[PDB]
């Protein structure tokens, strides 16, 4: 895996692909 | 009203709730 | 869940407001 | 609902989701 | 338009409303 | 040639046709 | 329409043309 | 067709497209 | 595990591969 | 190939490295 | 935190793991 | 190359036609 520049729908695009069925949160600062 | 699922899903929640956050939770 | 009420049913951007924190 | 940044195809996934079966025009200036 | 205001600016999904058939 | 549905198709329509503009309209 | 020709069938990015403005 | 700005998955989803089912390479310099 | 299929596939590619570069080849 | 492995089957994104360049 | 880590920076799909359920 | 040329400038789909198999 590399690193990468992730913002808006593209990081929870990133987060549904890592995270699959399992889900997550996603929690803007 | 449509069918929303998996990767389409997460981008409607992004839309609708953006720098509120929210918790995307299939097992729920 | 969301998947049942949005994915396997439908639902409005309204009903997804639901799964904002 | 939040305000949204919103360019290119970003916009039109936008107007797919709002307008759904609908349809609608996108007509850039 | 609305259009432009999205991208150099911010609009609502009520504004794209505007756009549907 | 791929079956072309929904968000795929709508950005299919932003690339082929781009500041062209385009209708998207499933009731035609 | 579109659904039909598009996603239904299939259809090239020549035929996707015709819904340009 | 237009000339396309593309960067990044935006530039991936538009092979997917022009390709199809005949496959692409992703080759960045 | 999820399924990934068409512009889902290639999209997770370019994450995982990025500026490695990658091959999408259905007939393969 | 990775469309019969992660397509019509499941795959990880440990399998989706086989394809990098 | 990492959510902006990724986008003023750059992050990994192992830092985006601590956001999995 | 056509890639860079793509986000630094633009390019065309005839350009990207240039990638496929
Ligand atoms: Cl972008
Ligand atoms: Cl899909
Ligand atoms: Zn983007
Ligand atoms: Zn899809």
């Amino acid at each position: 895996f590399v690193n990468q520049h992730l913002c808006g729908s593209h990081l929870v695009e990133a987060l549904y692909l890592v995270c699959g069925e399992r889900g997550f949160f996603y929690t803007p600062k």
